[PDB]
This record gives C-alpha cells, sequence and structure tokens, in this order.
C-alpha cells in the first residue's frame, strides 16, 4: 500500500524512460549474447543499432530533466 | 498482441535490411553449397557476387543508421 | 477553421522547412530505393548527395533555431 | 508472381551472362563430346575456342562486378 | 510548370554529371556490346577506356560534392 | 546613388574577399571544365590545387569574422 | 572471504570476457604450437581464425567499456 | 556435457569445412600413396586433382573467414 | 599590365612545374612519336623513362601542395 | 634606431623560429632543387627529411604561442 | 644476476622463436654446405625446404608481433 | 645533495619510463648496429620489435600524463 | 667554424647514413662499370647486390625517419 516519494523531476525521469524502459533490456540482453560471440555481425550490428539509442537512454534522459530543474531555478530565481 | 519495443534507429535498420532481407538468406545459402564444392566456378561466382553485396548489408546499414544518429546528436546539441 | 498556436521559434523551423520541405521526401525516398538495391551507384549516390543535405535539414535548422532562442535571451536578459 | 530479390551487382552480373548464356551451354557440350573422343581435332578446336572464351566467362564477369562494386564503395566512402 | 527542388550540392552533383552526362550512357552501351563477345579487344579496350573514366564518374562526382559540403560544415563551425 | 548598408564585420568579409575575389571564379571556371574531362591531369590538378585554396575561402573567411566578433562579445562583456 | 573492488566498468569488462575467457586460451595455445611448426597450414588457419577473433577481445572490449563510460560522462555533464 | 567455446568466425571455419571435411583427408591419403609411388599417373592425377581443391581447402577457407570479419571492422568502426 | 591572381599554394604548384615544365612537353611528344610507332624501342625507353618522371610531375606536384596546404590547416586550428 | 613592436606572443614566436631559422631555408631550397630534378632520390630524401621537420616548424610554433596565450587567458579569467 | 629488459612484444617475439630457434642454424648450417656444393639435390633439397621455413621465421614472426601490438594500439584509441 | 624540482605529473613521466629505462637504450643500439647493415634480418626483426615498443615509450608515457593532468583539470574546474 | 642547422630527424637521417655512407658509393661504381659491361656477371651480380641493399639505403632510410616524426606527432597530439 505504501509508496515511494517522488519528486517532478523524478516522475520526468519515468516519463521518459517509460518509453525505453525495454531499451535497456534489449541491449543488455544484446550485450550478454554478443559477448560469447564478438565476431557475429549480427550480434554487432543489433547491439551497436540498439547501443546508439542506449546513448540517448542516458544522454537525454539527463538532458531532459536539467530543462525542466533549469525552468524551476528560472522561477525561484524571481522567488521575491 | 505485445510488440517488442523499436525504436527510430532500429525502424532504420528494419528499413535498411527490408530491401535486402532475402540478400542474407541467398548468400548464406549459396556459403552452405559453395563448402561443399568451394571449387564450382557457379557457386563462387553465384557467392562472390551475392557476398559483395552482403558487404553492404552491413556496412552500409550501420552507415545510414549512424548518419540518422548524427542528426539526433546534432539536434541535442541544440538542446537548450 | 482553428488554427493550432505556434511561437515566433516554431515559425523560424517552419521557415527553414519551407525552402527544404521536399528534401526530406528525397532523401526518404531514396532511402527506400536504396534499401531495396544497396549496391546501386546510381542510387548511392543520389541518396548520399541528398542526405549530406539532409544533414543540414536537421542541423543548420536547429542551429538557426537557437540563435533566435539566444537573442532572446539577449533580451530577457535585460529584463528590467 | 513471386520473384527473388536482385541486387544491382547481380543485375550487372545477370547483364554479362545475358550476351554468354549459350556460351557456358556451348562449351560443356563441347567438353560432354571431347571426352568420348580427346584426340578429335574438331572437338579440341571447338572446345579449346569457346572455353579460352569461357576464361572470361568467370573472369571478365567477376571484373565488372567488381568495378561497379569499386564505385560503390567510393561513394560510401564519402558517406558523410 | 512545376519543378522538383534542387539544393546547391545536388547542383553540383548536376554540374559534373553535365560535362559527363553521355560517359554513362557511353559505358553502358559499351557493356551491352561487350557482354555479347566479351572476348572482342574492340568492346574491351573501347568500354575499359571509358570504364576507367566512368571510375571518375563516381568518385570524383562525389568528391566535389563532399568539399562543398566541407565548407559548408566550416561555415555552420562559426555558427555563432 | 544609394549604397546597401554594410556593417563593420560584413566589411571584414569584404576585406578577406577583396584579395581572393578571384579565386572563386577561377575554380568555378576550373570546375566548369573538369566536369566536361574528369579524367584530364591538367583539370585535376589545376582545379583541386585552386580548391585547397577555395577551402580557405570559406574556412578562414568565417574564422576572421568570428574573431572580430568575438572581440566585440569581449567588449560589451563589460558594458557596465 | 574478501573480495576486491570492483567498478561498473570493471563489471563490463567482466560482461565480455565471461563469453571469451577461453578465447584467449585458444588462441594462445595455438600460437605456442604455431611456434613449433609455422609451417603447418592446420596451426595457421586455426591460429589465425581465432586471432581475428582475439582481435575484437581487446578491441570489441575496450569499446564497450568506452560507450559506457561515456554515458558516464553524459549524465555528470549535467551534475548540476 | 562440456563443450569448447567457439566464435563466429570459428563456426564461419567450421561451415566451410563441414562441406570439404573428406577432401583433407582424402588428399592426405592420397599423398600417402604417391610418396610409395610418385611416378604412378593413376596416384599423380588423383592427389593433384584433390591437392588443387586441397589449395581452396586453405585459401578459400581464409578469405570467407575475412570477408565476416571485414564487416564485423565495419560495424565496429561505427561503434558510437 | 593585368596579372590573374595567383595563392601561395597557387605558386608552390608554379615552383615545381618550373623545373619541369620541359617535362611535359617532353614526354607529350615522344608518345606523339610513339603512337606512330609504337614499335620502336627507342621511342619506347624514352617515352616510358620520361613517363616513369611525368608520373612525379602530377604526383610530386600534389603531395608537395598537399604539405604546405597542411601546415595552412595546422595554424588555422590554433586560430584563437 | 627605431624597432617595431613586438609582443610576448611575438617573441614566443621569434624564440621558436630562432633554433629553426635556418630550417625554412633549407627545406626552401631543397625544393627549388626538388623542382628541377623531382626523380632525385638524393633531393627527395633530402627535401622529405626537412619537410617533415618544416611540418613542425608551423605545426609546433602556433601551438607553443597558442598554450602561452591560453594562460594569458587563464590570468585574465580571474581579472577581479 | 641481472636480466635485460624485455617487454611484452619482445616476449611474443621470443615465443614465437622458441619453436623454431633451430630452423635459424638448421637452415644457417645447410646453407654453409650448399655454399661448398651447390650443384648437391641433397644440399638443395635440404636448404630450400627449411629455407621456404625460414621465410617464416622471419615474416610470420612479425606479423604476430604486428598484430599483438595492434591491439595494443586498439586499447591506447580508447585511452579516455 | 641537491635536487632538481620534480612536479607529480614529472613523477609520472618518470613512473613510466622507470620500467622502460632500458627499453630506449635497446632499440638506440639496434638502430645503430642497423645503421652498418640495414639488410640484416636479425638487426631489423630486433630493431622493429623493439621500435613498436618504443612507440609506445611516447605514446602511451604521454598518454598517461595527460590522463593525470586531465583529472587536475577536473579538480580544478570546481575550484570554487 | 660555422655549421649548418640540424634537427633531430636530420640527426636521425645522418645516423642511418653513417653505416651506409659507403654503400652509395660502391653502388654507383658498380653502376658506372656496368654500364660499360653490362653483359658482365661480374658487374651484373656485385652491382645487383649492393643495389638490392641501397634499395634500404633510401626505403629503410626514410622509414626509421618517418617513425621518429610519428612519436613527435603522438606527443604534440598531446599538447595540452
Amino acid at each position: 500500500m505504501a509508496t515511494p516519494w517522488s519528486g517532478y523531476l523524478d516522475d520526468v525521469s519515468a516519463k521518459f524512460d517509460t518509453g525505453v524502459d525495454n531499451l535497456q533490456t534489449q541491449v543488455t540482453e544484446a550485450l550478454d549474447k554478443l559477448a560469447a560471440k564478438p565476431s557475429d555481425p549480427a550480434l554487432l550490428a543489433a547491439y551497436q543499432s540498439k547501443l546508439s539509442e542506449y546513448n540517448l537512454y542516458r544522454n537525454a534522459q539527463s538532458n531532459t530533466v536539467k530543462v525542466f530543474k533549469d525552468i524551476d531555478a528560472a522561477i525561484i530565481q524571481n522567488f521575491r
């Protein structure tokens, strides 16, 4: 019944991850397989393709949170 | 009813493969046959011809995905 | 009769895209064809030529919007 | 109604073979006959004459495909 | 009355092709004939001579476009 | 009698171009000729030699303007 | 009972090596044997085949670690 | 129950050898016999015929592995 | 009285050609004569000897210009 | 009696050039001679050897000046 | 008690030579004898047989060292 | 009794060189000998083997120092 | 009393030539004699033997200088 506290920026992170929740799992499993056969073109292409997206999984995630935090700073900058 | 998640760059990879989905199968079967008779001019010519295309199956595939990812980086570079 | 809201920077994006609205379609169709025959010099040259322009379709687009936003920040920086 | 996939370089191979589709059959039948009477000057001359052409059936074939693939590499070398 | 959109780099490609528009046709027809008689010295010499030029038809074409795109990048690199 | 407005940085661009006003024309005409005969060593050498200079026609041009703009920013940074 | 400290990127390296832990041993033993008889086609083929994989044992290993470190930098880049 | 590790390129080597696993044995036994009677036309013809195939047993084998490794390099070349 | 514009790299090209201005003419005339009698040992030796130098007439020419352009890039790389 | 003004970074450039004042002259004269006989191994070796040093004549020169300018920026960055 | 320093690639060279340490001596002594009687079929066969192996004594040696150095470069290429 | 001043990065350079202090001497002496007999396979193999290590003597040396300097910059970047 | 300036890479060239200063003279004199009697086995053997070494007089010379220049580039690549 209890629910851990989550702020707005927390929610923003969740909102982004919602659409790419599977992305992490896919690229992780692609890594797991590729580790067994690094020389597999199929595993290389699949992993790298999903990894270039996983790059934004972290980058774009933190970027959007920053901006939503930046508009927070903008408001409290005028906190008369 | 469920469908695995696929990003834009994932879709780009699929879009390329769509037109050369058979290419992989053809050159694989050509390899399978050539393995039996490597000294067959017919199997050599067919396999090598389709293999020189299969070279782009991987190369050109990853190239187009990179570019579509590069314009992604270009945009988020200006992520004010 | 109703018209979706559009800001100045929105208009700037539209103004850029206006002159290259077809560019996206051309390079997309070039990709669609190239996918079928990646090994076609004609499709490679056409696609890559239009793709190097499509690079600016995203890059230069976001660049001009940034600048028009930067002069916005410059003004409100002096928002006494 | 269905048609097996064929790339550009595949088409190049077909384009060459089109003009020498019979060459293979002729030199094969010449071999078949010569096998029966290797000591026949007529079969030797005919077979060897068509065989020296069959030499290009494979050589020149793969050469032209290579070049058309080489200009493919040239283009994607500048795949910015 | 309508005219398909063409960018600067598109125009650059056209400008190059303008002077060698016939080159492609000549070497294609040379291939078509050579396919019929690969063992013809006349067709071999003519085709190969025009093919060594057709090598630049693709290579030099993409090279000049790259450079004109490179000076584009150079400018927008200073896009303050 | 009327003269279009030109700023300092505009003048800087003009000052650079003044010394290489012909450069653009020379390399353009070299391109025009080379397009006709790409396989001409003379046209290749002349064009490429002037093109490597034309590289700076754009690069160095925008570089000097940037710097003169950078010292502008430096001054107005202290615009008390 | 004690366990040496290992970071995430350390774990990433281990995760890759897990699937190719034997690869190193195989190619090392192949080298050891080949050293005795360099002129053995069997040892050459086996060693070189496993060596071309061992190329990725180091290359692909460090590549994946870099990327996982790159997304680390991406996050701390927004470390407000 | 245990199985030695094998990569993709390892599998490629095996896939080729699968179709010519007997080739090695045949030409080896042909050598063994020929060694006893080098002057036997039957042993010379049989051995040399199978040896010219054994030439590809090594050559074509390593060639196909190289290519499958080359497309591996192509992918990781774009390992952003 | 008027003199066409020439840059530094233009001057570099001229400086090289200065010492081999005659080389081009000599090997061209050697070609003209050889064309009449290709089977002349004297024309073959003279032409080929001067042609192997004419190889550098283009190669070494463009090489030195590149380097002088490379040190140009090196400087403007530090164009603070 | 009059002496042209020279700043610190000017002095830095002079300090570097002091030790390689002759380098420029040597490689220039080597070029002058090589231009006459490009096919001379002695002129090629001497010129190229001194040219690879002349590469640093410009590169390393501008590098050291940059650094001495960078520590200038570092100081005035704290110009309270 | 003192031991000269040896790097990894040094060790790699030693590891190869270990298995063919005698090869050099054998082919050297075969040369020494053959020098006395070049026309000896026995010395020719023995020397040439061991010389064709001595070919790899140098070639394959440097090849393996290169590769082990290449994976060194691969790692330090990602030396963030 | 007096000791020249040495910073941390100085110590880092020394720490690296400590393990390869002999490397420089070995490859220098190998060069000295090779200069006398460049055509000696033994001197070529030894020198080149130690030279490929000497490549890192400079490269890897400066790399590690850079990184230790980079973490210095990282700290003083937060020098509040 | 005056001594022409010489850089490190200059010294490297000299260091190599030191051990083969006579090589050039020997093979030059061998050429001079051979020119008189090209059909002399003694002059052919002597000249060709020293010429195959003179091949490295230029090749190996420039190779070692390149490497010593390459480690120069490696250092200044980290010229922070």
